[PDB]
């Protein structure tokens, strides 16, 4: 029934509300606190099946460090546990929903995001990067669909990839395209499409055609459909070209791209 010894350890202490989206293998549900009456939103990860023993130790041990990063910009993480065949991970609740409903919110009125607000979202998860690679930590999954908003405006960063019927990372880089591994220089390249994307409403290698391929070729030469110079100024669009470049070496530190945001968030006050 109850349990407060336990508290945010058991699935008996919430009441489910209301189911607010489907992750990419996962189902995240609003709920509340009985114990305190905080609003806290699960994900059930569904590892019970389909999964080997080292896998779930390998997704634990991603928990572990989630656990471990504090910061203003960064999803509050309250608990994680197995009850009942079945990973629950109680997070912080964000009242505006991830970035990609606002995006799709935008889009479907047929207006673009201020690039005012851009420099005021942006700036807070680059924060939040900063913040990780200073302490030798790569998101691996930097996208819309993971950044989420609080009714005040803050900006926060997510949980970590659950990659461990061909799947597309929403922002398939580089060096993934070839066998040669995720890295730091990878994660801004996800952050290049997110400010892109951010300004557009739509992915910089978005096509018409699915290809797999079709798609490939078109990540190795950098061809997408530049912004609208009028609306966004031109220290944005070179910041996209710097951060979408095929090879990582030429890639900026976060740290640079974190003072650029800065910097442009202050002009556009
Ligand atoms: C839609 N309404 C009628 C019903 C709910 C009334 N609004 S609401 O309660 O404040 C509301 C609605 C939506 C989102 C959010 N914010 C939020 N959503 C999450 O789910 C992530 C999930 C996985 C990725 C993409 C799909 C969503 C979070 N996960 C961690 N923190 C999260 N914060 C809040």
């Amino acid at each position: 029934a109850l349990r407060p010894d336990m508290g945010y350890n058991t699935l008996a202490n919430f009441r489910i509300e209301k189911k607010i989206g489907r992750g990419q293998f996962s189902e995240v549900y609003r709920a509340a606190c009985l114990l305190d009456g905080v609003p806290v939103a699960l994900k059930k990860v569904q590892i019970f099946d389909l999964m080997d023993a080292k896998a779930r130790a390998d997704c634990i041990k991603e928990i572990d460090l989630h656990k471990q990063l504090n910061h203003p910009n960064v999803i509050k993480f309250y608990a994680s546990f197995i009850e009942d065949n079945e990973l629950n991970i109680v997070l912080e609740l964000a009242d505006a929903g991830d970035l990609s409903r606002m995006i799709k919110h935008f889009k479907k009125q047929k207006r673009l995001i201020p690039e005012r607000t851009v420099w005021k979202y942006f700036v807070q998860l680059c924060s939040a990067l900063e913040h990780m690679h200073s302490r030798r930590v790569m998101h691996r999954d930097i996208k819309p669909a993971n950044v989420f908003i609080t009714a005040t405006g803050v900006v926060k960063l997510g949980d970590f990839g659950l990659g461990r019927l061909v799947g597309t990372p929403y922002y398939m880089s580089p060096e993934r395209i070839h066998e040669n591994g995720y890295n730091f220089k990878s994660d801004i390249w996800s952050l290049g499409c997110l400010l892109y994307e951010m300004a557009a409403l739509q992915s910089p290698f978005y096509g018409d055609k699915m290809n797999l391929y079709s798609l490939c070729k078109k990540i190795e030469q950098c061809d997408y459909p530049p912004l609208p110079s009028d609306h966004y100024s031109e220290e944005l669009r070179q910041l996209v070209n710097m951060c979408i470049n095929p090879d990582p070496e030429k890639r900026p530190d976060v740290t640079y791209v974190y003072d650029v945001a800065k910097r442009m968030h202050a002009c556009t006050a």
